[PDB]
């Protein structure tokens, strides 16, 4: 749930880094999806539903679905993501206790 | 296995559910077309709604009117 | 819908309140095992409708917390527990 965000270096291996862009309705930007078991994206500590913050330095977080994917490849055969989680990406939460 | 099912309202009597069928009215239309309670909607007028979202499959039904067909069983994604 | 009389064990009652940004309410979280509120029957999630007889359904985080706050050792709930189109 961590607002820290993860840094992931993906070198593409067997054709595939392993992972799958989204979007998710009423949300900005692109996220993570289909993280294949053992693959390069699940090996680099990317997680499902990750929200794209930065691809390869370059802020991503009002870009469109298209933007990003033109993004990734253009980057060729290694990524680099600035990737934050599920729940870092939802609504924030008060709490208090009783 | 898949019944194709062509209904003619100035009500079909059924309900989408999430897609799938509920709410089908005794002797109705959908009864009479062939429409079961539960059905999976796979496809409406020829296109596969089987990821299809609530709102969209609705959107399809009330965009073809008076007449409907069902494919009935008893967003963006990119790949890296 | 779920009346829950709570009174203080500890001087706490093994609940917490929680809002969500872009969603409408406030809600239970937190429900402390073996404690008060899930003795009461109080459950993760519940929506809060009234507190101590007031509706609290468009109320602020801040003004359900005071409201809780002010009943002081024992406090009343009103709780609900957390598609379909016609052709």
């Amino acid at each position: 749930s961590h607002m820290q965000p993860r840094l992931c270096y993906l070198v593409k291996e067997g054709g595939s880094y392993g992972f799958s862009l989204k979007t998710v309705q009423g949300k900005k930007g692109v996220y993570m999806t289909d993280i294949t078991p053992q693959g390069v994206a699940m090996r680099a500590g990317v997680l499902a539903d990750d929200h794209l913050i930065e691809v390869n330095g370059e802020n991503v977080e009002d870009a469109s679905h298209e933007e990003v994917v033109e993004k990734v490849k253009k980057s060729g055969s290694r990524v680099m993501f600035l990737l934050v989680d599920k729940e870092a990406a939802g609504g924030g939460i008060k709490i208090t206790k009783f």
